[PDB]
């Protein structure tokens, strides 16, 4: 669909509000302390939006979400939206500086939070000027007595399709930018990948291990599903914990798991995956960075169940390259998805031979306008009508796309640039490999040579022979100038809250300590 097809008013809140009367008695969340209707939802949305007027909130202002995945985050997110202020979904694994940088960017003037975080803003408290209320779930407004006295009707604003509606901070390399998407966003990006290349329909059930800060999670697991009528589970425990993330899969049975290779990885890693029933789910979603090969295959063949990878940015909301059910190229990013155009430059801006790899540039009604509070920035991303991901791809013969990696994590070896993301799947093709990272690194002579940090399968520890297996795999697999110059095996990669692996902290480390 086109912004056009929308009203030249429209307000994200009808996500939700589609929805009713009709679905007003079916489920629309699930979690493991609490189960809402639609109208249920709609209801407690509309006290959180009069309570917030209570607070003085008004149209365009910035109000935080500091709190697990619940129902709590939801009803607060439709109940900032609909008032037509800006839900702004926070990192739930950060540090206080961290927060008093996002808070004080965004001049929030109401913050909720969750209780387990409220001692981490309670300590930048006063270095927030702007921040008057501060409302907690779980000397302060408590969120269930907060909403109490408000009514449950409630009119929403009459917001532009273009009005900003939320605020996403993607962490960065920094700090972290702000990124603000339209009303318009959500239904546009709900249809265009949810409906059209997922196949999202009423029947379904969907379930991220992605939070609801993240833009892969909050599309793919409230907004695209709601928009079709389908319920969603939330999941508000650690992530690092594979094996609840198994069994939330098994006690509410969705059809539809979003994940990262990382989350894919851990949970094969388990010697009882299979204990678990995972017969409700039809289709898998991966995304955040490549699915290796072996990965969708393993996954395959352990659960028969085909994984949708497909590339997003929090930048254009949700994904625009992705696999479809009825076309998977295993370790591709698959086809352009329509609706959405895509172009490969060189790093003068010239489209690149077919083959070749290119910059990425991605044309989308989507991707937001600029950043926020970052005008250097912005104007490097958003040129025009075409999206700089800064991602480096090249096209298959048969038309797909492959991610070579971030244009950052690329190295380059005797003059010819070498794809981290290549290296990476072949070296967890060999069964010892759970995950691991590949990153350019100087051998004494300074010439950069390619370094991987490997992560075992549980319980294995490094060996002669294994040392010499990864080797002779990558002998076979990869050409010379491409193979790891140095093999080094750890218990834990820098990662990010978004599945991502930190490869900058690896090449800050691996430079730091051929210094010595
Ligand atoms: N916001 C999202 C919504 C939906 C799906 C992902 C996201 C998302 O992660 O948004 P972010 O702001 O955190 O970062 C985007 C960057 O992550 C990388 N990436 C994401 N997905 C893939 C993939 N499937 N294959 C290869 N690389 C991928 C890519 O470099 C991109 O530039």
């Amino acid at each position: 669909m086109k912004a056009s097809d929308l009203p030249l008013y429209y307000n994200a809140v009808d996500i939700l509000e589609r929805n009713l009367p009709v679905r007003a008695n079916k489920t629309a969340l699930f979690t493991p302390d609490r189960e809402m209707t639609f109208r249920q939802v709609s209801n407690e949305a509309n006290q959180v939006g009069n309570a917030l007027k209570g607070l003085g909130v008004r149209f365009g202002e910035c109000v935080g979400l500091l709190t697990l995945d619940s129902a709590e985050w939801v009803t607060s997110f439709f109940g900032i939206v609909k008032l037509g202020a800006i839900a702004v979904g926070i990192n739930t694994l950060l540090k206080p500086p961290e927060y008093e940088y996002i808070l004080r960017d965004c001049r929030a003037r109401v913050l909720i939070v969750h209780q387990e975080f409220l001692p981490l803003i309670e300590s930048i408290r006063g270095n927030l000027p702007m921040l008057e209320h501060i409302v907690v779930i779980g000397g302060y407004l408590s969120f269930n007595d907060w909403i109490r006295p408000q009514p449950t009707t409630l009119e929403a604003a009459q917001s532009h399709r273009e009005d900003i509606c939320s605020l996403n901070y993607s962490s960065g390399t920094g700090g972290p930018k702000g990124i603000p998407h339209a009303h318009k966003d959500y239904p546009l990006t709900a249809q265009l990948w949810g409906v059209n290349v997922l196949g999202l329909r009423e029947s379904d059930r969907t379930f991220a291990l992605a939070k609801l800060f993240f833009t892969f999670g909050t599309g793919g697991n409230l907004i695209f599903p709601w928009y079709v009528g389908a319920s969603c589970v939330l999941f508000p425990g650690a992530a690092r914990v594979a094996s609840n993330v198994l069994s939330t899969i098994s006690r509410f049975k969705p059809t539809i798991f979003y994940n990262a290779p990382t989350g894919y990885a851990a949970a094969l890693a388990l010697k009882d995956f299979s204990q678990h029933d995972l017969s409700s789910l039809r289709l898998c979603v991966s995304a955040s960075e490549a699915l290796p090969a072996a990965l969708w295959y393993a996954w395959k063949e352990a659960t028969g169940v085909d994984i949708i990878d497909g590339i997003g940015c929090t930048e254009n909301f949700h994904i625009f390259i992705s696999n479809r059910p009825g076309d998977i190229r295993p370790g591709s990013s698959g086809k352009p998805v329509e609706g959405y155009e895509l172009k490969l430059v060189d790093d003068e801006g010239k489209t690149v031979p077919a083959g070749e790899i290119g910059n990425v540039l991605l044309r989308s009604e989507t991707a937001a306008l600029s950043y926020w509070h970052n005008f250097e920035k912005s104007r490097q991303t958003f040129q025009g009508e075409w999206l700089a991901t800064g991602d480096k791809y090249f096209v298959d013969a048969d038309g797909y796309y492959w991610h070579a990696g971030r244009s950052d994590d690329m190295l380059k070896v005797g003059g010819i640039w070498v794809s981290p993301v290549e290296v990476e799947s072949t070296l967890i093709q060999h069964p010892a490999v759970q995950e691991c990272a590949v990153i350019g690194c100087p051998d004494q002579s300074r010439l950069i040579k390619p370094k991987a940090f490997i992560i075992l399968k549980p319980e294995q520890i490094p060996s002669e022979a294994l040392i010499r297996q990864i080797t002779d795999h990558c002998t076979e697999k990869m050409a010379a100038y491409k193979r790891p110059r140095w093999i080094e095996f750890v218990t834990e990669l820098p990662k990010t809250a978004t599945g991502k692996i930190q490869r900058f902290k690896l090449r800050s480390a691996a430079k730091l300590a051929a210094a010595l």
